[PDB]
This record gives structure tokens, sequence and C-alpha cells, in this order.
């Protein structure tokens, strides 16, 4: 209803919704989230700001926005794909080339971020969409936020994400790296794919799953179903000290990482 129709709706969060919008003139999809500034105007002027300055094929496109009273209008990337969690069946994942694709993607596209200085800091299967050709974008910068400016670093403070795929230090930690907090989301995300269902509510020593991990129990139930050489990508993204966890430059050497799994 804003030069295009608003034809189904795609994705109702607790801000708003998105919707997808045809052009009536030239047939073109595009998606739009709408948020209603009287049930936030401040994460949502670092929302668009941040989308502003993205640029890369595996995050989700900003066309525009326009304000229109308190309605808020983001333009983006419509994904004909869905999210990446439907694409996991539940218990079992999916063929492991495919998470393959998916991983180097979504790797892709979070160096991409980090080289600009932005953390996503919600990265899960539902924030990862998939377009026409089934190729990953990174989607939802409503958490993103900047972690080095002027080529400085701050840390973080604020706790945010998802607590299954948050990283232990959040938890634990007055203040902690940007970095390693989305390479460990990165890791339950590949965990999800492989096994589907998730390690862990949390990754706290009161929990049970997470004491069973650190103690390297494989035999148990998420990663029994896993496979020796993702499984030791696995051993070295989800490592409690932040300090010691890999880091993706190290992800792309890793032997699972570059084994060759799939056709063209
Ligand atoms: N973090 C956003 C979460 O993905 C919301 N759920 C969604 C499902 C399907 C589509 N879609 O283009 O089919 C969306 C498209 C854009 C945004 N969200 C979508």
């Amino acid at each position: 209803v804003e030069d295009w129709d608003l034809v189904q709706t795609l994705g109702e969060g607790a801000y708003g919704e998105v919707q997808l919008a045809v052009n009536r003139v030239t047939e073109e999809a595009v998606a739009v989230k709408i948020v209603d500034m009287k049930r936030c105007p401040e994460n949502i002027k670092k929302e668009i700001c941040i989308n502003k300055m993205l640029n890369h094929e595996n995050v989700v496109k900003f066309y525009g926005h326009r304000r229109e009273g308190n309605i808020q209008y983001l333009f983006l990337e419509y994904c004909s794909g869905g999210e990446l969690f439907d694409r996991i069946e539940p218990d079992i994942g999916m063929p492991e080339p495919d998470a393959q694709r998916f991983f180097h993607q979504l790797m892709a596209g979070v160096v991409y971020l980090h080289g600009i200085g932005i953390t996503h800091r919600d990265i899960k299967p539902e924030n990862l969409l998939l377009d026409e050709r089934d190729n990953l974008k990174i989607s939802d910068f409503g958490l993103a936020t900047v972690f080095r400016y002027n080529n400085r670093e701050r840390l973080l403070n604020k706790m945010c994400g998802t607590l299954p795929y948050v990283a232990p230090e959040l938890l634990k930690r007055r203040e902690f790296h940007a970095e390693p907090v989305d390479v460990w989301s990165c890791g339950i995300v590949l965990t999800a794919m492989l096994a589907g269902e998730l390690p862990w509510d949390q990754p706290s020593d009161s929990c049970q799953e997470y004491s069973d991990w650190k103690e390297k129990k494989t035999y148990l139930n998420p990663w029994k179903k896993i496979d020796s050489a993702p499984l030791a990508l696995l051993h070295k993204i989800l490592v409690e000290n932040p300090s010691a966890r890999i880091t993706i430059p190290d992800i792309k050497k890793d032997r699972w990482y570059n084994k060759p799994l799939k056709k063209g």
C-alpha cells in the first residue's frame, strides 16, 4: 500500500512484521519491514544506519526507508527461499554438503561484517535467509552494533541475542570481544545443521548438556550424529575461553571446511 501492494505477511515479530511487497507496474518483489515507533525510535535509527553501510552477496540488501507517520518502512531484499531454519529436519539436519555450502556463505557474510566493524549479535537459523538460488544471506541488524571504529575495538557489555546461540563469556563477563561471540553462534548453527537439534538451552555451568560437552562426552546426543571432521571443527569453535577459541581466518584452513563434498 505504498507505490507497491502488501501481498502476504512474512515474519510477524515483536516490533511489527515483514510483509512481501510487489510493485504492480514492474512486478518486482521486495520485503518491507514495518515498525510502528509507537508500539522504540532508537534501535531503529541504528538498524537503518547500520543497514546503509552494508553491501555484500551474503547480507540481505537494503533498498531504503520512508517514515509515513510513526511508521518506518525498511525496504529489504526479499528472500524467496525463506529461512535456513526450515531446511533443518528436526533431529536429523541436512545432507553434510548442504551444510558445508551454507556454513561457507555464513562465514563470507560474517567476515564481511567484521571487516567493517559490525557484529550481528544474533546469528541463528531464523536470521539466515535463502534467496532464489539457495544462497544464504544474513538478515536483521536490529541488534547489530559497531565494535571497531577508526580502527579501535570496543568491548561489548550489553547482553543480547538468543540463549541457545549465545557464547558463555556473555553470561559470565562484564565486557567481552564481539568477534568470538559471533564465531560461537556460527558453531551452534553448524551443530543445528548437522544434527537437527540444539546442544543446550544455554552455555552455563548450571546446564547438564553443556557440562557434558566440556567433559568431551561426544558419545552423547547432538555430537554422535556428526562425524569426525565437522566435529573436529566444532571442537575448535565451541571452546569456552573466548581467547583460545578459533578465529575465522583459522576456520578457513580447517580440514572439514576445505573438504570437497559438493557438486555445482
Ligand atoms: N530475522 C528475520 C526473520 O527471518 C523473519 N522471517 C522471515 C521469513 C521469511 C522471509 N522471507 O523473505 O520469506 C523473510 C523475509 C524478510 C525478513 N524476514 C523473513
